[PDB]
């Protein structure tokens, strides 16, 4: 009905032409942010020489996490994680009816929609762009900010948690029913 | 200090790898969205060639519009428009201070990374999607949203003005301030 999907991607980079997917993970909510069911965490496999050539920073903080050897040792291809992640999105949503939600909205559509053009196209064009209410809040409600607090987050389900948690209190503090 | 930065592009299509930008304009407003002042409204000229192989789409809405015949006859570059229009931003803005607004921000900001990067150098990372809050408020507050009619708008300015005036009515019903 008007469920909402919400994604965590890690990629080799930042550059689309040349960089890729490497971690997947959704979690679909309702419209009020009570989560319906969490769904898998795929670690897409990519040849050994593409890692090789990722920057300093995108080679300390994934070698950091753990997700480099996870790659290596990944049999998973990019359109076997698509079906996946899609099998597990059209058994909670219906066709255009759901659009994207976290703090990385522009940076993961990008990838979404060249490398997994299938998922793209059943999910809604629209987008909710967490961020976009914390540079709001920062003009017209800042004494709201200091509640909040991003708590550590490891795994690529937790990045998403935090990311609704967020959204849970631009609701409960910075709107209006 | 504060500001935001609101801006209008208009391209041949969607794939930035193809397509290319032919018409911007530009808005600064403050924090409350009172405008500070109004920018410039180029029209960048591109090859007749490419102006012909756009689709279906793209030739109907910019031949009614008049925009293909302002490519047309332009003289400006795209290196002279982003000149042009980040001299007006430079003057109201600080450097990495002022985040992009619109209905468009993923697709602007996509073109505007690739063929302006001073530009996109001096705006803040940042975003402000206006449609983000259109969608919260289909599940949060749909009451509000019976209250506010998109008007019609025929230049770039006007279409800047409408997004600008949207976010008003989410800033003065869905919002709590102070
Ligand atoms: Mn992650
Ligand atoms: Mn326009």
């Amino acid at each position: 009905p008007n469920v909402l999907v919400w994604m965590d991607l890690e990629m080799t980079g930042l550059d689309p032409e040349k960089d890729r997917i490497i971690e997947m993970a959704t979690i679909i909510t309702d419209g009020d942010l009570r989560t319906i069911a969490e769904g898998p965490v795929i670690v897409i496999h990519q040849k050994q020489e593409l890692i090789d050539g990722m920057d300093e920073w995108n080679t300390r903080t994934h070698n950091k996490t753990g997700l480099v050897t996870k790659v290596k040792t990944s049999r998973v291809t990019e359109r076997q994680a698509e079906i996946e992640t899609l099998d597990f999105i059209q058994r909670h949503t219906l066709k255009n009816r759901a659009p994207l939600c976290g703090n990385s909205i522009c940076q993961d559509r990008r990838f979404l929609y060249k490398y997994m053009p299938e998922l793209s196209e059943w999910l809604h064009y629209r987008n909710v762009d967490v961020s976009s209410f914390k540079e709001v809040a920062r003009h017209w409600a800042p004494s709201i900010l200091s509640g909040f607090e991003k708590r550590a987050s490891h795994q690529a389900l937790d990045d998403i948690k935090e990311s609704i948690e967020e959204l849970r209190y631009y609701r409960n503090n910075l709107i209006l029913l």
